[PDB]
């Protein structure tokens, strides 16, 4: 992978490999989001972030923190495609920073996909959320573009809209959901991309079977700990459209909720 | 990734990725495991294998199926390092084939760890194994060298040794494990590697917070369906932790798997 010509994104090529596929023989959603917390990685490597807190943010022991991710895929790379995925952030003022995507089929340089994520500030120690200081983001401004850049420019489009709170009793269930080592991240946490996985548990197999996800948003509102256990729900709105929620099995304590659009194969 | 000058073995190169690493900032052993089913594949497929069955092996209905998995890891490579993978099949008469792997750091060339599998022959549909026929054997033949290459040459070395069966009570498990679709391969089956961190789930987190993993033998006997319930049980046998693993069936204890961990003190 390697920063672009102005050194303001990050662009990235991916062999598929023949576990990252589902039974359509193209790579699942979770393959995809892993792919994209990767260039993300890479990007923040590569602009000097050490092995993505800047000096001040150590300093303050502030991280940043997903408050919602937003993918929609036209057409999953098949097993052996190469896909090129191009990234970069950009500030939203003290609110947080958002860093987008672009997938493309290598051979036709066509859009495959696309995605955007919104990050907000938090103290690691007390989990305590706060604006953005002007020392901390004077510190990553140098590596963002300044003008507006969206995978998502559409006015109100579908990553901006606003999740309702799903209302018992949900249509479809999948109970007693717990991470295992694998989930974990280096830091000991669970990655963001196993909610994404637990969201989809609820989804029913002839959903799976006959239709292709095209659209998900997943808010983040409370991580699941590594000896919590997890329920998840789902309703259907409507294409096929769903109302997803992710809690703690015991108390119901929200952790995720979501929707996802799926199209007719 | 490509064959070798010869034919008879495939190198690939791979790259770790953040989200394949543990605590340690080094790639988990079953990001390893992942890694050798990639490499495996990729040599299949470059060998003429249709996207590993036989024209003979399409027409029977016949699969190949694991029954041991065998890996020993000398270094864990970091994020950001590059691992350079070998891998050959040969063939072990009518009782099946193994799969062989070496692994290397890239830049210095030094061997970082080797895995070895037995592979056995086995009706998709009944689940019935049998021993592999001379039309078959006639068909990979001419992609495995022929005077042996063993990863594991050793006489009396950890990859043959038989495992007991773990007596209850065991001394640590983790219950109600259950595969989601991101443990399924693309034929819906749970991936092997699955089973690997399934073992893994009963060892006690002071264990894996103050050694290294080191070797890890397994057996497979029966798969673990889509809807299956598993248990994962773990006893002590022992600077060196050994242990005895046993995955069953939450229900009825119906055994899935039996292996041995070997951890050496960080
Ligand atoms: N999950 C992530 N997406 O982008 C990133 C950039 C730096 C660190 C983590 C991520
Ligand atoms: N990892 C990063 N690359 O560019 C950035 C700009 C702002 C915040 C983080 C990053
Ligand atoms: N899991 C595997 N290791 O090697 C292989 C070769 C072909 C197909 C599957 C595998
Ligand atoms: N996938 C394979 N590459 O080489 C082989 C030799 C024997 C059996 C399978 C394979």
């Amino acid at each position: 992978g390697s920063l672009t010509e102005d050194g303001l994104s990050y662009k990235e090529k991916f062999v598929v490999r023949s576990y990252e596929v589902g039974s359509n023989k193209t790579a699942t959603v979770e393959t995809i989001a892993n792919l994209l917390q990767e260039v993300g990685c890479n990007h923040a490597q590569s602009v000097g972030f050490s092995t993505a807190t800047t000096t001040t943010m150590r300093k303050l022991h502030l991280i940043w923190v997903t408050a919602r991710m937003h993918i929609e895929i036209y057409k999953y790379p098949a097993w052996g495609d190469v896909v090129e995925i191009e990234t970069w952030c950009q500030s939203e003022g003290r609110i947080g920073t958002r860093r987008d995507w672009i997938l493309k089929d290598s051979v036709t340089g066509e859009v495959t996909g696309r995605a955007t994520s919104k990050w907000v500030m938090m103290n690691q120690d007390t989990r305590r959320l706060q604006k953005v200081s002007d020392d901390v983001r004077d510190e990553y401004l140098v590596f963002c573009p300044q003008e507006p850049r969206l995978a998502f420019p559409e006015e109100n489009n579908r990553s901006l809209k606003k999740i309702p709170k799903l209302e018992d009793p949900a249509q479809y269930s999948m109970i007693g959901l717990k991470p295992r080592r694998a989930d974990l991240d280096m830091n000991q946490h669970v990655n963001n991309v196993t909610y994404i996985g637990w969201v989809l548990e609820s989804i029913p197999q002839e959903i799976v079977d006959t239709h292709e996800l095209q659209v998900i948003t997943l808010d983040y509102r409370r991580e699941c700990q590594q000896d919590d256990v997890v329920d998840s729900l789902t309703t259907t709105t409507s294409d096929s459209q769903f109302l997803h929620l992710l809690r703690l099995s015991g108390d119901g304590q929200e952790i995720n909720r979501g929707t996802t659009l799926w199209r007719k194969k």
